[PDB]
């Protein structure tokens, strides 16, 4: 159904109202189950023309004609559902063309620190609910971790490059609205080992088969068995994978053990039935009345030593047949070889990539916490660099550049934001406004000696909660050529390196669909570590890697390279969080919680990727906390009407 995809599309679901709804809406949970479906009608279908044509605003008039016939004449629920849809950003939200122009006179006015996407989200509805908005940006740019190169010919993303998948994802309707091309990233990945050898299909399965068996024991220890503390400590991914990979071991070594056994316990009978039919020989031959009775009499007695002797003849025979039987058949002498090591470390690498940091570091209860609320569809890459987003965005706003914010002041009569120019330090700006809202990295509010100071410091809970989320790291290395040396017919390829240690080192190689660019990407331990060397000596690591897989002379000078240092940028301290071993999904809605001075009304506000607990670390996930807060600045200023 339409409107039944429409509330997909929206997150939300088709045949029952949220709790959300609940508390908007009392009168109707409350109310006969009859209005509920009305109700569940009108904001389905409000969604679905949304949808259908998110280029032009969806004003409440128009939502009104074009609805049917007994909905068309429940006007004030229409009214309040729009209002409601358009409040939370369902509707109206991103890049397109008003109807009804914004009033000259502005209410309230706010400043907005970080232009990244949920800094630009957020100023959006802002603007668009006819409030003051500023946004004070500390780089020469907007878009933040949405980073793109552009230099001639050659585009590529520094920072966010995925879609992942369209289902559900508001960003589905962002690119629908700056018209940004999106292409499907194919899923064969050949693996290289470190001479530059292909791994074969039957090996590559065999150790991603056993990737996901280790994946699926951590997760029944922690959530089946509960094993998510030790030694008074919350353990972590990696810790519980080592603990696995040890039983798996222990295993190969038992069953080897006991095989040993069985061929002991065969060699000792074999050599014990030997005696006896050395002895037995010797007792025929030590056997060498009438003459006739005496003939009769050996052979009788003859006979029954010969019988006795084909007895054990046949028992011989069934134990040299089940001795070379075990001989022929022994289990694994090793769980892993070195080499099936190095590729089961592949795995972790990519893994390290995903979650932008070292699986010891990773909770293992809550690492993937929000895999419950991930899109369908397949994931894509976008055509012409993700920076058109965070530009289109840009549209309209009022933006400073090169003003990085030092101090927040915010009291129960209003706010004050200071920050300096980033060409000229000396002079400083002091910007007035009722309402901050801090869209600040959690490395950059992590950073010891802090960056931005806050009078009244933020409280212990806030705090404590930014100390124990994890900030992660993750990094690429762009190589552009003049020609397309590798296989078309792949996006991705791996490098196994050679130490666990040294794993997300230079593990993948990444290609957009006939563009003459490699992506290397550097994740894990190798991520951190690998910023404190120059781009020369890591590009010529990689032309090295690429060498052994293509040939020595496939292979010339890239024409043009970058690198990104994503630790080591002032404006970002790191890649994007993980929640750590020690935290979880919680910690995200502290960071999420605007502060009040000390009833005072709430001044500082937060979004941002680290602030949203089902779409952490992602795009959309900064998308819907600037949603998020906008709805709730706009609610507390100009009321919730
Ligand atoms: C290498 C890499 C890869 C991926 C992703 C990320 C990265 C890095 N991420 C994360 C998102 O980029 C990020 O969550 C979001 O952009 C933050 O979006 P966000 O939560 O809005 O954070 P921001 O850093 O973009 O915006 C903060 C702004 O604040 C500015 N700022 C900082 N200090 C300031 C100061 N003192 N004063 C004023 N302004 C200041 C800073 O320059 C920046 O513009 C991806 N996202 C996604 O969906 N698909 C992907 O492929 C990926 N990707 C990998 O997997
Ligand atoms: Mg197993
Ligand atoms: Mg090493």
């Amino acid at each position: 159904s339409g409107v039944e995809g429409a509330a997909f599309q929206s997150r939300l679901p088709h045949d029952r109202m949220t709790s959300q709804e609940a508390a908007c809406f009392p009168d109707i949970i409350s109310g006969p189950q009859q209005t509920q479906k009305v109700f569940l009608f009108i904001r389905n279908r409000t969604l679905q023309l949304w949808l259908d044509n998110p280029k032009i605003q969806l004003t409440f008039e128009a939502t009104l004609q074009q609805l049917e016939a007994p909905y068309n004449s429940d006007t004030v629920l229409v009214h309040r559902v729009h209002s409601y849809l358009e409040r939370h950003g369902l509707i109206n939200f991103g890049i397109y063309k008003r109807i009804k122009p914004l009033p000259t006179k502005k209410t309230g006015k706010v400043i907005i620190i970080g232009s990244g996407v949920s800094g630009l989200a957020a100023a959006r509805q802002l603007q668009s609910f006819g409030m003051d908005v500023t946004l004070l940006e500390a780089r020469d740019r907007v878009g933040g971790r949405v980073a793109t190169f552009r230099k001639g010919n050659y585009v590529a993303d520094l920072g966010a490059m995925v879609v992942t998948g369209l289902g559900g994802n508001p960003m589905a309707v962002v690119s629908k609205q700056v018209n940004m091309e999106l292409a499907k990233i194919k899923q064969k990945c050949p693996l290289y080992e470190a001479n530059g050898q292909a791994v074969p299909k039957e090996k590559d399965e065999m150790v991603e088969q056993e990737f996901n068996r280790l994946l699926e024991a951590t997760s029944y220890l922690s959530h089946q068995l509960d094993f998510n503390v030790l030694n008074n400590k919350p353990v972590s991914l990696g810790q519980a994978l080592e603990v696995v990979i040890q039983l798996q071991e222990k295993h190969v070594k038992d069953e080897q053990i006991e095989h040993w056994k069985k061929i002991v316990k065969t060699q000792e009978e074999l050599k014990e039935l030997l005696n006896k039919m050395v002895n037995l020989k010797e007792k025929i031959k030590e056997l060498h009345i009438t003459a006739e009775f005496l003939v009769k009499s050996k052979h009788r007695d003859l006979t029954a030593l010969c019988k006795e002797y084909d007895e054990l003849a046949e028992t011989q025979g069934k134990l040299e047949e089940k001795l070379q039987e075990l001989e022929a058949n022994p289990p694994s002498d090793v769980y892993l070889s070195s080499r099936d090591r190095q590729i089961l470390d592949w795995h972790f690498a990519n893994l390290e990539f995903a979650n932008a940091t070292p699986l010891s570091t990773l909770s293992l209860k809550h690492w993937d916490q929000d895999d419950d609320f991930e899109f369908t569809g397949s994931h894509l890459t976008v055509r012409n660099g993700y920076s058109c987003v965070p530009v289109a965005l840009a549209e309209g706003l009022d933006i400073k550049l090169n003003t990085a914010v030092r101090q927040v002041r915010y009291t129960a009569s209003g706010c004050e934001v200071i920050a300096v120019n980033t060409r000229s330090t000396s002079q400083t700006f002091i910007y007035k406004c009722d309402a901050v809202l801090c869209t600040l990295p959690l490395g950059v509010l992590k950073q010891q000696p802090p960056a931005v100071q806050f009078v009244p410091p933020l409280p212990e809970w806030k705090t404590s909660a930014v100390q124990r989320m994890g900030f992660g790291n993750l990094n690429k290395v762009v190589l552009c050529f003049d020609r397309v040396f590798w296989d078309p017919s792949v996006n991705l390829f791996g490098h196994v390196g050679s130490t666990t240690a040294s794993r997300g080192e230079l593990f993948l190689f990444w290609n957009l669909y006939k563009a003459p660019i490699l992506l290397a990407l550097v994740a894990g331990e190798a991520a951190g570590i690998m910023e404190n060397i120059s781009d020369d000596v890591i590009v010529g690591r990689c032309l090295a890697i690429l060498k052994g897989i293509f040939g020595s002379s496939a292979v010339p000078q890239p024409k043009e390279t970058v690198v990104s240092r994503w630790r080591a940028d002032p404006w970002a301290r790191g890649s994007y969080s993980y929640v750590a071993a020690g935290s979880s999904g919680n910690d995200y809605d502290l960071m999420a919680q605007p502060i009040t001075p000390g009833q005072p009304i709430p001044r500082l506000f937060f979004a941002g990727e680290h602030t949203i607990r089902n779409y952490p670390a992602t795009v959309h996930g900064a998308l819907l906390s600037g949603l998020r807060e906008a709805g709730r600045i706009a609610d507390q200023f100009l009321g919730a009407m």
